[PDB]
Order: structure tokens, then sequence, then C-alpha cells
């Protein structure tokens, strides 16, 4: 059943498992994994033969989470073309950046559109295409004029995904990937999660990110499992758990933020019954091991972290499945289908529990940044890509992220880690929300300090949260100041960015 391109792959689950729930909208749509194989064919069809698509060619995409954007993000790729996939909420000055750096060649949106960036493609001349699904005995209506798919070969080197970076470090980089990074993340999620056609699972997170995209969507697709799109678009604390319901959920994943909204949920609306999953992931900013331990408590599923980035087509590293090994709190697991090693900065490999920065080698890697020759030589070194993560292995080869080069605080000689912190601040008994940053320091070059949100009705004060931390970490670590917040900035992914925290709080 595997194959070394995504289209492949899934033409083969859909011959192996075709009248298995693939795509459902709560409420709405159920499709087979046959009717989603053909609607994706035939408006492949129709985007070479009507839209003129050519192998090569980039699709913009901008789709709240539904039908017709996996329908669509399918068939442009299936048409040898690569898809751009866009947030909705981008300014129209943002989507005209981002059609344009991306080379995109047509715009996609539903039939109710998106005026922004409907406004970036009139300015840039880029057509403009909706798309609608209306009932089980129709294709896929697209908007432009009246087999041809067919034919067509989906080629491993083919480019299928353009995506940035989420601006986190750095200002976004351009990503591309192709058939054969897609396929090979594919695999690996299937492989460390084992997932089947009897697994479910709820989209939670944004599908324009390759955290929701690879493993909600794609890798569910792949086993022959089903995915359900909830009835509006976007997660939803109040639909979450009735669609898991109704749907047989049997996992879902997250970002750390949004699993505390479940959690907050749970403390103050909980259901009479939750599902009994097979486990619960959580992926792309670390997971505190209070939180861990709330979500095992909670819904009584195994709770596995990974570690994942767009260059690397999402998946790196994962803690393993119960009956394959322990999930240790605090660390993102072990290398899955890659190579993974931590170097110094003279490129040596370091034993076990010694710190440097996470290295990768895989066919899940990208061949290299969009138009960036720098970034390329600076981050490649014979098949290997540079991280910008400091980490160790423990000496079960377990991965422990210590965090980004460029966010570790430098104080006085000694490094401060603002996950170890962060970790720290979310025991706090009265503390919802915490984030840890470094700021600049006259004596001692650069300092921490940190924002906290207390829970609703309770009164946190910076002398309270400042003993606490002494309490638990060591003197030069402690949060020199401590600042009390209402709510803090995070991205659409759900990551807090501690860049904008510092600026915003100095
Ligand atoms: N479980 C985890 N724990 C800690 N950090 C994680 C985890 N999973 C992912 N990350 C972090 O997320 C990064 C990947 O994020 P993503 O590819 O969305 O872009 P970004 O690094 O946030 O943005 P930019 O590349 O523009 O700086 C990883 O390099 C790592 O820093
Ligand atoms: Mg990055």
């Amino acid at each position: 059943m595997d194959s070394d391109t995504l289209s492949g792959l899934l033409e083969n689950v859909a011959k192996k498992f075709p009248d298995r729930r693939a795509l459902s909208v709560s409420g709405k749509f159920n499709l087979t994994h046959a009717r989603l194989h053909d609607l994706i064919e035939r408006a492949a069809s129709r985007l070479v033969s009507d839209a003129g698509i050519k192998p090569g060619d980039v699709v913009a995409l901008t789709f709240p989470n539904t039908v017709e954007f996996v329908i669509m993000f399918l068939a442009v790729i299936r048409a040898r073309a690569t898809a751009a996939p866009l947030n909705a909420a981008y300014t129209a000055e943002e989507f005209e950046f981002y059609l344009s750096d991306s080379d995109s060649k047509l715009l996609l949106t539903s039939k109710e559109g998106n005026a922004p960036a409907q406004e970036a493609a009139s300015k840039l001349k880029i057509s403009h295409v909706t798309a609608t699904l209306l009932d089980a005995g129709s294709d896929l209506v697209l908007s432009v004029a009246d087999d041809s798919a067919t034919e067509l070969v989906n080629h491993p080197d083919d480019g299928a995904l353009f995506l940035h970076t989420s601006g986190t470090t750095s200002r976004p980089k351009g990503v591309p990937l192709t058939q054969l990074n897609l396929a090979s993340s594919v695999k690996n999620i299937k492989a460390v999660y084992k997932l089947t056609e009897s697994d479910s699972t709820v989209i939670v997170l944004p599908l324009f990110h390759v955290h929701g995209l690879l493993a909600g969507l794609l890798s569910s697709l792949g086993a022959g499992a089903a995915v359900t799109l909830p009835a509006a678009g976007r997660f939803s604390a109040t639909t979450f758990w009735p669609d898991m319901k109704k749907y047989n959920a049997t996992w879902y994943t997250a970002v750390p933020t949004i699993h505390q909204i479940i959690l907050d949920r749970h403390a103050s609306h909980p259901e009479t019954e939750y599902p009994k999953l097979r486990f619960i992931r959580s992926c792309s900013a670390s997971l505190a091991p209070v939180i861990l331990s709330r979500l095992e408590e909670a819904f009584g599923a195994p709770v596995l972290e990974a570690y994942a980035m767009t260059e690397a087509t999402h998946l790196m590293s994962s803690n393993p499945l119960p009956e394959e090994g322990p999930h240790k709190p605090g660390s993102v697991g072990k290398p899955v289908g890659q190579e993974m090693a931590i170097l110094n900065e003279k490129g040596e490999i370091q034993e076990p529990n010694n710190k440097g920065e996470v290295c990768i080698r895989g066919p899940n890697v990208t061949k290299g940044y969009k138009n960036n020759p720098e970034a390329n030589k600076a981050g490649f070194e014979f098949g290997w890509f540079h991280t910008g993560d400091i980490g160790y292995f423990d000496t079960d080869g377990y991965l422990h992220l210590v965090g980004r080069i460029k966010e570790l605080i430098n104080r006085g000689g000694e490094k401060i880690s603002p996950i170890e912190v962060d970790a720290v601040l979310l025991t706090h008994p009265d503390v919802s929300q915490g984030v840890a940053f470094g700021v600049p320091d006259e004596k001692y070059g650069e300092e921490i300090n940190c924002a906290v949100i207390p829970r609703e009705g309770t009164t946190v004060t910076e002398e309270d949260i400042k003993a606490f931390c002494k309490k638990n970490l060591a003197a030069f670590k402690v949060p020199k100041r401590v600042f009390i917040t209402d709510n803090l900035p995070k991205t659409a992914s759900g990551k807090i960015q501690r860049r904008i925290v510092a600026q915003h709080f100095l």
C-alpha cells in the first residue's frame, strides 16, 4: 500500500478501502475514500483542462477548514501543481506579498470568497476561481468555464506544497515541499502512531500550517482513516467533544495552547462521558509536564508529545505508543524515519546528555529554501539540515529540547531555558497561562522576565510568582520581573511568540 508520492499513496488507499469513511463535515457531509478520490480526480481534470494548470504551476488556496479546501488541495497536487495554502485572515497587503512571493498563477476560494485575497489577486492579475461541493450526486463545482487527470503521472520530485515558516525567530522563510516530502512524512506519522483504517479524528488546527495538514488530515487519509471538520471551519471548544463522540474519534492532535483551552472547558463544563481515545498528541511548542498530567487525568488517554517543523514536512521525533515504549514528560521522544544528531558549533557529534544543535536528515526534509542561497548554505551540510534548536539525547535515545538558539537567555555566562521556566510557571495554582522571555540587562547582558495570566477570580502578585519560582528553580533562573496580564498574543498556529511578548511589556 505505501508509495513515495502522496497522490500514489492515496490512490492505493481508495482502492483498498473504498467504502470506509474518509472526510466528514460535522452535521453535513460524509465522504467515503472512493467518493473523495473521484471528486479529487475530477477536480484535477478541470484544473488541467479548463484552468490551464501545468506541471510545476503554483495555485494559492485560502479557505476555512472545509471540505472544498481538502478536495482542492489534493486536486492541485494531483494535477502536478504546487498548493500554497494561505491564512484567510491576511490583509490585502499580506496577500499581495504572499501571492507574489509564491509565484501563484491561480487563487482558489470558496463561493463566499475572501475580499482581501481577491483584491490582492486582482491587483496582481491572478485568476480567481471558486470551489463549491453541493450534494453527493454532483462533482465539485468550479467557477471556470467548460478524463484529463487519468494520464497524469505524479513524480516524487514534483513540488506539491509551498509554505512559509511561522516567523518566530525571523522573517518567515519560503519552504517548497515535494510529493516525496509529503509521502515520507505521512508514512512516518502513520507508523509511529500505528494509524489504521479504524482510526478517526477531529481537526482542531488550521490546515494552512503543517501540523493540522500533515498529521490530522493527510496522515489519516493515508491510513484509510477518517477525518471530521467542525461545522464552522475552525476549532470550537463547545463542539469539540460532541464531534469526537458522534464521529467515533480515536485520537486527536493539537498544540499546547489548544490543549489548555480544552482543559479549561473540561473544568467549567465536564462532559457526562468521554470517548476512550487511543492517544492524545501534542506538537509545535513545548508541552509542560503539568499539562500532560492534566490531560491524562481529565481524559484517560496517553499523551504523546512530538517535535516538528515546516522544513521537516512536520514530524521529526515523537514519544512512542505505550505498547512500544514509555512516553517521557519534558521529552519529544525518538526520531521517526529520519536521522537526527546533536552537533556542537564545530559540527562534532555529541555524546548523550551533552547539548548541541539538533540536525536532521531524511526524505521528509525540504531540499532548500526558495530564493535564499545564503540560508541554504548556512542551514545544510552533506544532506543534514540545522534546525536552530538546542537539545540533547538521554541514554534511551529520547530527545529533550532546551530551546531555540535565538531564545536562550544568556545571563552573565549562564544560559537559561525559557521552556524550563514556563513549565514551572504553569504549575503555580493560580496561573492559567505563562511565558518566559529574555530582556536586555546592563549587568548580565540578558535577564529573564515573564508574563502570566491569572485564573479567573484569583489574584496573583509578582512577588507570589517570584517566591514560587524561587522554590522550584536555581536562583539565577528566576524571572526578575513578572508582568500580569489578561491576554497574550498567539499565532494562528496557536504559538505564543516570546519576542512579541517581550516587546509588548517593554
Ligand atoms: N514539542 C516541541 N517542544 C518545543 N518546541 C517545539 C516542539 N515542536 C516544535 N517546536 C518548535 O517549533 C519550531 C517549528 O515551528 P514552525 O516550523 O511552525 O516555525 P517557527 O520556527 O515557529 O517560525 P520561524 O521558522 O519563522 O522562526 C521548531 O523548530 C521548534 O523550535
Ligand atoms: Mg523555524
